[PDB]
This record gives C-alpha cells, structure tokens and sequence, in this order.
C-alpha cells in the first residue's frame, strides 16, 4: 500500500467535483496553481484520500490547508504524506504551517506534535 501523491497541474471537472467534496465550504474558484502555489492530491487507489495545499514561495514552505478523509483519523496516510513532502522538497528549511482558523486544531496539533512540529506564536513551525 503506497499513497500516490500527485501534483495538480491540471484540473478536470471530475477532479473539480471531488475537490469540492473535500472542501464543502469552498466555492469552486478557478483552481489555478503556479510553481509556488502547489496543490498536491493524495489519491489512494484512484480516489482522493487526502488533499493539501503548500505555497512554496521561493525556498519558503507555507503549508495552509490539509484535509484527509474523515474516516482516515489513523492510517499513517497523514504523516506519510507530510514526511513525503518534506523528503521530496529539499533545501526548504523553513516549514511554516498555518492554523487557518481550524477548530479541529486540537487534533491537528496532536498530529503535529507526534509527527515532529512545534507551535510558535501563531502556527506550527518546522525549521530543518
Ligand atoms: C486529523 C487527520 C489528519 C488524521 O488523519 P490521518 O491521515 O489518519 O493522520 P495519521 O494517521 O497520519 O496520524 C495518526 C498519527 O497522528 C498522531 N495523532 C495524535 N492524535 C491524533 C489524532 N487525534 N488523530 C489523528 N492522528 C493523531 C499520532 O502520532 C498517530 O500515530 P499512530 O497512528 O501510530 O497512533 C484527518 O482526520 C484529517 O485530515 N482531518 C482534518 C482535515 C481537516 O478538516 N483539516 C482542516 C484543514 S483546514
């Protein structure tokens, strides 16, 4: 079982629907990425199991939003994905994770602490 993390360089209307299924509060924008704003899609067996948006502004890593499917509250997928990103993106020493006003942040921080992130003055930081 390997989580296939794909980079969303092109958005079909099929992807469009499933993305809105992951973010039911998000009105369908243009869905437009660049070499900095990089949206990665973790598809486990063809289907979206997790979605994360990382804005690599230069060599700085800004992690905004991350949603794994609700049922996947413990299946390695989340940490696997985060580690995978940090293992395939070298040089980026400053990983900054936004809180995004998430209320499941209690659970999120528990995930963060057990994975290897620290909370500093308004968000999670991982310099390394
Ligand atoms: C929270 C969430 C990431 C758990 O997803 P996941 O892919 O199962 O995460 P993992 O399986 O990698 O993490 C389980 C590990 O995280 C840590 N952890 C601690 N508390 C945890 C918790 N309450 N839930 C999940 N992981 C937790 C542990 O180290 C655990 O390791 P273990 O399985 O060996 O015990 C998933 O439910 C999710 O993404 N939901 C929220 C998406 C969302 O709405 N986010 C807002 C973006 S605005």
């Amino acid at each position: 079982m390997k989580l296939t993390i794909i980079r969303l360089e092109k958005f079909s209307d099929q992807d469009r629907i499933d993305l809105q299924k992951i973010w039911p509060e998000y009105s369908p924008s243009s869905l437009q990425v660049d070499d900095n704003h990089r949206i990665y899609a973790a598809r486990f067996n063809e289907r979206l199991l997790a979605a994360v948006r990382v804005t690599l502004s230069g060599t700085e890593g800004a992690l905004d939003s991350l949603r794994v499917r609700e049922v996947t509250r413990r299946r390695g997928v989340g940490q696997y994905l985060l580690e995978e990103v940090l293992r395939n993106n070298p040089g980026v020493s400053c990983w900054w994770m936004a809180d995004a006003g998430v209320e499941d942040r209690g659970v999120m921080t528990a995930f963060m602490q057990a994975l290897g992130f620290t909370t500093q003055q308004g968000g999670w930081e991982k310099c390394g």
